[PDB]
């Protein structure tokens, strides 16, 4: 015996749940007015379910293709990911001046799906891996962000680009690339006077100093001595030359940097991206990773899920949904249930950075280019059946009611056992619908879902089961 209290409105407590839900039904039907529907024409093919997919084997594998095609979209190649390596390697050129025990760790869909499609926000991570295992990590973050921030802007980057979110949770830096080549790898240096025979020698072996012995292609002074532009070996030598600090002869003789073009810039000037300080992204990223290169059909389902639980509405954070990272989990929590995957332990994901070597995420191809055509057709029907399977799966198999969705352990997970079974009734911690964190312990990532909207939930995944079937 438990209370349950609605979420639709501030008056309404029960001692069962079936209560709970038949009040949300009745009283509440207009947060939900599709529940109903698509639930009696959900149930109407279980238990001819086999029939169905025997029937619908071709829309299913029609579906399968386009799965794969909505995947090849989002992988643009290891060249266009070798563009956020590059840009990885010039923010921390920027960051090492900060700090110097800084490295700059890429994390988040690049990692988890193995491919970058262009557009979609990098996550850059900043850590003193020394520090951390210290238990020293990560400094007064709110200042951090301040002397990152100053740091870009006087390499380059506008105040119109780069967003400082010094007071949030999370303090990070969030910068918003605009819509649009030897430019992009060149430089100028716009001094605060003229510059004598030594000065001009010192600053340019200051830069000669800042990429090696072949990072400089050439280098040519205007008429007055006030200005220096370089041209470097590449973009990332572009961005270590502007880190430089000219130890000038002349006193306050001073100098200015920016990339010698507005538009045509190295990568980091390019891409939008979110720079934080801390680990935790790190090693979710990487479970993710592996999880979803177990089979070939993981990342091109997961990537087509992403897309319908946005337009869905069920990924939705900001308003107390899922979010794309509790999705995939839903995902793979599936593909093991299903032995589609084999389980993977949490724990067998080091916390520990020292042994990191993965700071640029390894490339792997949506789908290998050398499988044959028979066999391609066998991954379509596959894709296809798993997405049919999910929405199966969760409309009709998981127990909503008294499971949890977990990978932190290969067997089922009670809501009993994380202590979830009961909700603290006074905005709760909701336990209706419950997703556990692999890493974060005690941590629901349906803690925002209420009843109500639990059922919105509900309504989406009959909704795609139905889709699936049909042409
Ligand atoms: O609750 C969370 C959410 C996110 N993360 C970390 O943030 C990374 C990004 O997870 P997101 O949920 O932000 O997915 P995404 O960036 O690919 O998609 P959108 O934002 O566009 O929806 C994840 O890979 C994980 O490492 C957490 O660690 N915990
Ligand atoms: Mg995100
Ligand atoms: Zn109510």
């Amino acid at each position: 015996v438990r209370l349950y209290s609605c979420d639709a409105c501030p008056h309404a407590v029960f001692t069962t749940h079936a209560a709970l839900l038949a009040h949300a039904e009745e009283h509440h039907a207009d947060l939900l007015p599709d529940h109903a529907r698509l639930r009696r024409i959900a149930q109407k093919l279980n238990p001819v379910w086999n029939r169905a997919l025997n029937a619908r084997r071709n829309t299913i594998t029609s579906w399968g293709k386009k799965i794969f095609h909505v995947a090849a979209q989002r992988d643009a190649g290891e060249s266009k990911m070798q563009e956020a390596h590059r840009a990885r390697a010039q923010l921390e050129c920027v960051v090492r001046r900060w700090h110097d025990k800084a490295r700059v760790f890429i994390f988040g869909s690049s990692v988890a799906m193995g491919v970058w499609d262009g557009t979609a926000d990098i996550d850059f991570a900043v850590v003193d891996v020394d520090a951390m295992e210290r238990g020293s990590w990560p400094p007064l973050e709110k200042n951090a962000v301040r002397s990152i921030t100053e740091l870009l802007r006087r390499v380059g980057f506008s105040f119109v680009n780069l967003e400082p979110i010094s007071h949030a949770r999370v303090p990070i830096i969030k910068h918003h690339a605009s819509s649009p080549d030897v430019v992009a790898r060149s430089i100028r240096f716009i001094l605060n006077g003229p510059a004598t025979r030594e000065d001009r020698l010192l600053l340019e072996g200051s830069v000669r100093d800042a990429v090696g012995p072949t990072g400089v292609q050439q280098v040519w002074w205007n008429r007055t001595s006030d200005m220096m532009s370089a041209t470097l070996e590449s973009t990332t030598a572009a961005v270590r030359a502007a880190m430089c600090s000219p130890a000038l002869a002349s006193a306050s003789l001073r100098t200015k940097v920016q990339p010698a073009h507005d538009e045509c810039r190295p990568e980091l000037y390019n891409i939008d991206f979110a720079l934080s300080f801390r680990a935790f992204g790190i090693r979710n990223s990487t479970l993710l990773r592996k999880y979803l290169l177990s089979h070939p059909c993981a990342r091109p389902g997961a990537i087509v899920l992403k897309d319908w639980s946005k337009t869905s509405g069920v990924n939705n954070s900001v308003n107390g949904y899922f979010t794309s990272y509790a999705i995939n989990i839903m995902w793979i929590y599936y593909l093991v249930q299903k032995g589609y995957v084999p389980y993977v332990d949490p724990l067998e994901i080091p916390e520990s950075l020292v042994n990191y070597t993965d700071f640029d995420p390894r490339y792997t191809p949506m789908i290998d280019p050398e499988i044959t055509n028979t066999e391609r057709e066998e991954l379509y029907k596959a894709a296809g059946d798993m997405l049919v399977g999910f929405f199966y799966f969760y409309s009709f198999e998981f127990d909503w009611g008294h499971n949890v969705i977990s990978l932190n352990r290969p067997g089922i997970t009670t809501k009993r056992m994380l202590g979830w079974h009961v909700e603290d009734v006074v905005h709760p911690t909701r336990y209706e619908l419950c997703i556990e964190d692999p890493y974060e312990e005690n941590l629901n990532l349906g803690r925002h879902i209420g009843v109500t909207k639990s059922l919105r939930v509900r309504t989406e995944l009959y909704r795609g089961l139905l889709s699936l079937l049909k042409e």
